[PDB]
C-alpha cells in the first residue's frame, strides 16, 4: 500500500496494522554518530543542516546554513562538482581527530554526511571458493564477524512468503544460537524490502540513541523532503528501533543480498551494546555484500 506522509506532513504514526505504509526514506533526521548537510548542486549553497552540526564541524547550523560548499570545502568542492556515485574524502582539520565526508546526489540536492575516521583478498577468496550454499553462508557469516567485530552475524533468507529464517550464524562465544530461527513477514515489511533492493547498507548505530533533525525538514529547492535513502546516517524506523532494543540489540547493521534483482536475503549483524562500525569497515562490507550477491546468484544458477 501506499507510503503514508512522514510525520511532519501530518501522516500518521505507525502501528501494527500498517507497517508497509512508513516513509522511512524520508524521516527528515540523522543518528547521531554524525552530521549531515544538504547542499544545491550547482550553487553549492548549504541548504539543511543536522541540529547537531557544531560536534562534528565546530560551526552552529543558524552559521553553516547559506554559506557555499566552496567556502566551507574549498578543497573538496571542485572535486565534488568534478564527480557528482558516492564521492568519498578524509578531512584532516577536526582537533577532534579526522572525519569521513560521503556525498551523493539525488537530483538537484548533494547529501554530505560526515562522521569520525590482505584481509580483502582473503574475504573475496574465502567466498569464490565456497562450493555448495550452506558452505558460502558460513563462510559469509564468519568473515563478516571476523571484519566487523559484532557480537552476532546471521543470514536471514526470505521465503516465498516473505517470512523469513536465519539460515546461518556466526556469534561470540556463549550467545544463544539463533540459527534455524523464523519470522513474520512484517518484521521486515515490503517497503524496507524494496528500499533494501536500491540502497544496500543501513544501520543504527544506538538503538536508544534520538533521532537529530535536519533543519529545515523540507528541502528548500521543492518544499518537498529529502530523499534519504541513500544515507547510512538516516534515522531509523522508531517501529524497527523498539524491535531491537526489545531484542537487546544496541546496534545493528544489515547487507543487502540482491538476485535477479530481488532481495534474496539479507546479513544481520547485531552488537549488545551500541556501536559504530568504522567508515572503511562499512565499505568493506559493501564489497563483500555485492560479492555474496554474486556468488548466491553464481551457484543458484
Ligand atoms: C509494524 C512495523 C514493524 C517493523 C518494521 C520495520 N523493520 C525494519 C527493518 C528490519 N527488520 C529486520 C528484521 C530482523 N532483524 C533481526 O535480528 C531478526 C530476527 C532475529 C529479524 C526478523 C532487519 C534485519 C531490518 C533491517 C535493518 C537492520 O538491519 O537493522 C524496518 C525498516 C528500518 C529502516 O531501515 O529504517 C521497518 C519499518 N518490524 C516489526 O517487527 C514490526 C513491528
Amino acid at each position: 500500500l501506499p507510503f503514508f506522509p512522514p510525520l511532519y506532513l501530518g501522516g500518521p504514526e505507525i502501528t501494527t496494522e500498517n507497517c508497509e505504509r512508513e516513509p522511512i526514506h524520508i524521516p527528515g533526521s540523522i543518528q547521531p554518530h554524525g552530521a549531515l548537510l544538504t547542499a544545491d548542486g550547482h550553487s553549492g549553497e548549504v541548504l539543511q543542516v543536522s541540529l547537531n552540526a557544531a560536534t562534528f564541524l565546530g560551526q552552529e547550523p543558524t552559521v553553516l546554513r547559506g554559506q557555499t560548499l566552496a567556502a566551507l570545502l574549498p578543497e573538496q568542492w571542485p572535486a565534488l562538482q568534478a564527480a557528482l556515485l558516492q564521492y568519498r574524502a578524509t578531512l584532516d582539520w577536526p582537533a577532534a581527530g579526522h572525519l569521513s565526508l560521503t556525498v551523493h546526489r539525488v537530483a538537484e540536492l548533494l547529501i554530505l554526511e560526515f562522521e569520525p575516521t590482505h584481509a580483502l583478498r582473503n574475504a573475496m577468496f574465502a567466498l569464490e571458493s565456497a562450493p555448495n550454499l550452506r558452505a558460502l553462508a558460513e563462510v559469509a557469516t564468519q568473515t563478516v564477524r571476523e571484519l566487523t567485530g559484532f557480537d552476532r552475524v546471521m543470514l536471514y533468507k526470505f521465503a516465498p512468503d516473505a517470512t523469513g529464517e536465519m539460515i546461518a550464524e556466526a556469534r561470540r562465544e556463549g550467545m544463544q544460537a539463533f540459527l534455524g530461527h523464523r519470522f513474520p513477514a512484517s518484521h521486515t515489511p515490503a517497503q524496507a524490502r524494496a528500499l533494501y533492493t536500491r540502497h544496500l547498507l543501513r544501520l543504527t548505530a544506538d538503538t536508544r540513541a534520538a533521532a537529530v533533525p535536519l533543519d529545515p525538514v523540507l528541502n528548500p529547492q521543492t518544499n518537498a523532503p529529502t530523499p534519504l535513502g541513500g544515507a547510512v546516517l538516516r534515522a531509523t524506523s522508531p517501529m524497527h528501533m523498539q524491535y531491537l532494543r526489545n531484542m537487546g540489540v544496541g546496534s545493528s547493521l544489515s547487507v543487502s543480498v540482491v538476485v535477479g534483482g530481488q532481495l534474496w536475503g539479507l546479513i544481520v549483524c547485531h552488537h549488545q551494546t551500541p556501536y559504530v562500525l568504522p567508515p572503511d569497515l562499512r565499505t568493506t562490507l559493501e564489497y563483500l555484500g555485492r560479492k555474496l550477491s554474486g556468488q548466491v546468484q553464481r551457484k543458484e544458477a
